[PDB]
């Protein structure tokens, strides 16, 4: 079930054939045998400067990989661009810091001498989603290339064209096979591959639906995981906001990729003196969408990845508007053969109401009224998600004391969300748990190998 | 059933009841609101205060906790008075290094302030083994305590009074109620207290079953876990190993808590050359060990921990036997109501032979013989573990190198297993994933909260 489908026209563009259990074998022994040639001898520098081809390619092909992204899943191809920048950065950062983060941790003891080893463990398993097709892979691609675990990919089944040319990309990069595999594959051959003992962990990105069911078959075979789900993002607008600095965030932290964002700023927590205000402004943001075709360089608004999408999108709305939420702006359907959906904003909202405890995958503003700081944080941390979030202060020492108080696995001060190589980005709850990127998201797969002398 | 049964007598000195549906949902609710409250305010220094307490009491009453752990799972008393000493060790370690360990951590980055706190997530679940009573505790509970995550423990059937008393301590050292608390509970209730939303993560020490179910449970309700399993531990004895120092660590080696460690040494690796001179030493060290009541000073070598074990390990020795393994030495049952096995020494195994991959949980010697350094990395490593290992060599360059070479998670140089707070704990492959001890098990179950302010 591996086809891309322009999100804009619905026209099939290419359609992709699974992968066999043969071929699957292969894949798994080829890559196995890849862990144990870059385990035996040290090949690590050569990796380094295949990693920094690999940002080379992309930075010279920009438009070609960003062009692939917006057929397969839709989105602005401006943004596409940006996403292939970071993805050189992710790139160039691991291949950089390379040395560094491998070098061996000396301990403190006063029985001798120890320190540990920061050694690869084996094949690596990439469950990931669609809304970043490149981003996602790269996340966690360049990371344990460096380390030395070979790496299979089992992408969305809307991006097949990102997922099989990344494979490409770093074989064009002087990569030897096997270094990462992409698997047009099905959930039961997921299963199959957790369970190889030449897999040693699994990092997935997605829904709970499949992290539960990933996690699960993954703690059934002893092996390592780390869950990136959802999140359910609260935007807190202090007292001390700027507002003429936050008119100029609001269309970013919601609209970005049309609200596909798992750091997406789904939930506005804003005061009661300040509720009427923010609703015009929100509403005078969301009025300047321009949507249509996504190659077109003046849209300001793609379709959601898939007619699903869409329709989740949509009953999502409708089930808030029939238990009590209020339409602030949009709702209209829009005509047009793309999965398009109008930027909406609701409000209203109370804890009797399912859609406040859900996240919503599209363009839905959602506003909630406080009357302080204390109830704030209380509403922000009144969630099964913990991914992300805002706080928007012109008073940086009061943003930070705030945030420090949400249950959150980030928080950003006067801004929307924000990924960068040397940022750590993971959450807690049904956000998932591990961390990626940064260091800590280097180790996630390393084998801390400590080494003992006693006197 | 939670019955204590003298290893040494086979009589029923304990019989605890379990735990009520309404009472474990009681504790947990009382463990909920605990972490709120040291989530919502500081009580770190009252907390490392009452951990440097436990280590006061412990210290005290250290023959008290010694007996108890000798008559729950029968090991001899002074290596119960040992395990007291390291517990006492791993408390003041964690209260010592409580400031320095929660201290937040900056971020360079040149484009904006970053940091990460580290941040309590909420309850946490222990299911640990009855090799080591308090040491096992100890090691997940100290880190938590200082970090903030209440704790919820599922010890052994075998050692409910262990189980039982520390919870005591630790109440008695002042700690408020909810800190830790004992569940004598089944393992259909450890599945509803995995899936409750209140516990937020799971570290578990014991076998591979258990771990497989535990870890499947866990992640099919998105709950962190690390896994402590068995091992199956490599001493390998190079062609320059130092043979004074080889015969004073022998004994300890193996026969310690009478060959019941992960950490034993259950692989000795030696070359032609030294096959048959390490098969006298390792018999001749095994004729001293004297066998009897454990509480008696003289005794060095304790019956083991149940009849089940004892009938496993029997099991064990007679089916490598049976698959063409060589007896070394011993072999004959020791008639005594006790759970008594006396040391046993094996050699001949083949690949073909089933014990030859087989973890032996009792006194039971087991030698491997190699033609080349080269061989014994394969011997060492064509294993389903990877916990520990030794690697024995008077030139330590030489022994660091030989070290690097083993897929494993800890290599003890010249030397048996050790266990130092300071020192991470944990391996690979089928012995599972994660680490205890150190600042790495400290922040297994911290929230790295990051804080980002762009420029």
């Amino acid at each position: 079930a591996y086809q891309t489908i322009y999100p804009y026209t619905n026209e099939v563009l290419h359609t992709f054939d699974n992968m066999t259990d043969q071929g699957l074998a292969d894949v798994l022994e080829r890559a196995h045998l890849l862990y144990k040639k870059w385990r035996k001898e040290d090949h690590l520098e050569e990796r380094k400067a295949q990693l920094h081809q690999v940002a080379n390619i992309l930075r010279r092909d920009r438009d070609k990989y960003a062009e692939i992204m917006t057929k397969d899943m839709g989105k602005l191809f401006t943004e596409a661009q940006g996403e292939v920048d970071l993805c050189a950065d992710i790139a160039d950062y691991y291949a950089d810091k390379a040395d560094e983060f491998l070098m061996s941790t000396p301990l403190e003891t006063d029985s001798g001498q120890a320190y540990y080893l920061k050694q690869s463990t084996g094949v690596i398993l990439a469950v990931e989603p669609w809304n970043f097709p490149y981003y996602q892979i790269m996340r966690v691609f360049a990371p344990n290339f460096i380390v030395g675990n070979p790496m299979v990919l089992k992408h969305a089944s809307i991006c097949p064209r990102s997922a099989q040319s990344f494979e490409e990309l770093v074989l064009e990069a002087g990569a030897e096979a096997g270094s990462i595999t992409n698997l047009f594959i099905s959930y039961d051959q997921v299963s199959q591959v957790i369970a190889d003992k030449r897999v040693v962990g699994v990092c997935l990105t997605g829904s709970e639906r499949g992290g539960a069911s990933i996690a699960e078959e993954a703690g059934k075979n002893l092996k390592k995981t780390t869950l990136e789900l959802g999140g359910d993002d609260a935007f807190i607008i202090l007292d001390d906001a700027d507002w003429d600095q936050l008119e100029k965030v609001l269309y970013f932290s919601r609209l970005y990729n049309a609200g596909q964002v798992c750091t997406s700023s789904k939930r506005f927590i804003v005061l009661d003196k300040d509720y009427d205000r923010f609703k015009e402004l929100l509403t005078k943001v969301f009025k300047t969408a321009k949507w249509g075709d996504p190659m077109d360089p003046e849209t300001t608004l793609a379709p959601l990845s898939s007619a699903q999408a869409k329709a989740d999108v949509l009953d999502q709305i409708k089930l808030a508007l029939d238990h009590g939420a209020e339409l602030v702006y949009g709702g209209e359907a829009i005509d047009h053969p793309g999965h398009f959906v109008m930027p909406t904003i609701i409000a209203g909202l109370t804890k009797d109401n399912p859609i406040y405890y859900q996240e919503i995958f599209g363009p839905v503003g959602e506003i909630y009224k406080v009357s302080s700081e204390e109830e704030a944080i209380e509403v922000a941390n009144d969630s099964n998600y913990g991914l992300g979030g805002t706080i928007f202060s012109s008073n940086q020492e009061h943003a930070k004391a705030v945030a420090a108080k949400i249950e959150t696995g980030m928080s950003f001060i006067n801004s929307g969300w924000t990924s960068l190589p040397e940022l750590p980005f993971g959450g807690i709850k049904h956000s998932g748990y591990g961390r990626e990127l940064s260091e800590l998201g280097f180790t996630s797969f390393v084998n801390e190998h400590l080494i003992y002398i006693p006197n």
